[PDB]
């Protein structure tokens, strides 16, 4: 893995910011598939369940099925700090499309909602965690409103980076199992549509958030 400030620098040379998620999807794209060629990331996630395992829903033009910016690194950090418990990660098969991130991206929530209560049917031993970034925390909103109070009582951790809905809770959910993570400046966090620096650097608080999730996964 590159270092957290090789990754940053990486990507301050490769992301358009300043930029609406329209003008710069095409070049968010390319510049995610160069970082991650750059550094051996993976940018697409398919694993069975695990002893945990994720569903994360990635943001708009990432590519993949979790990008590159923020999934890998949370998914690095919750497996280090889980030690040899292993940790299943699934991506969300969406489009994380422009047009969907501009209407609300709901149907996405529907079938996001499909998908988990399918881990669940398949694998109701897993501790089941969902995270999002950007369109992705979106998804997983609207998957959570959709969605009945024994699927959510399964779920035991949801963890939203660059939350477009910022504020609002998670449907159906308790709060206390919720993570929201929303920099400063961060545009879309305010209900906006522009690229600013600190949407792209979420990747930082990875430690943070596998943090939080591990006393949500215990089976003590």
């Amino acid at each position: 893995w590159p270092s957290i400030n090789e990754f940053l620098s990486e990507l301050a040379k490769v992301m358009p910011i300043g930029d609406t998620i329209t003008a710069a999807c095409d070049l968010i794209s390319d510049g995610e598939d160069a970082a991650a060629s750059l550094f051996g990331i993976s940018e697409t996630e398919n694993d069975p369940c695990g002893d945990v395992t994720v569903l994360f829903a990635r943001g708009t033009c990432d590519p993949g099925n979790v990008g590159v910016l923020v999934g890998p690194w949370f998914f690095d950090s919750l497996q280090t700090a889980l030690g040899s418990r292993t940790l299943g990660v699934k991506g969300v098969p969406y489009p994380a499309s422009v047009q969907d991130f501009l209407s609300g991206s709901v149907q996405n929530g529907i079938n996001m909602a499909n998908q988990i209560k399918s881990v669940l049917q398949s694998c109701p031993n897993t501790k089941l965690v969902l995270g999002g970034y950007s369109q992705g925390s979106m998804v997983v909103h609207n998957a959570a409103s959709n969605l009945d109070a024994a699927t959510m009582s399964k779920i035991s951790a949801v963890v939203l980076f660059g939350d477009p809905y910022y504020g609002k809770p998670v449907a159906n959910f308790d709060a206390a199992k919720t993570l929201v993570v929303c920099h400063d400046g961060d545009n879309i966090c305010q209900g906006g549509d522009i690229i600013l620096l600190p949407h792209l650097t979420y990747a930082e608080d990875a430690d943070t958030a596998a943090a939080f999730v591990v006393p949500l996964v215990s089976h003590h």
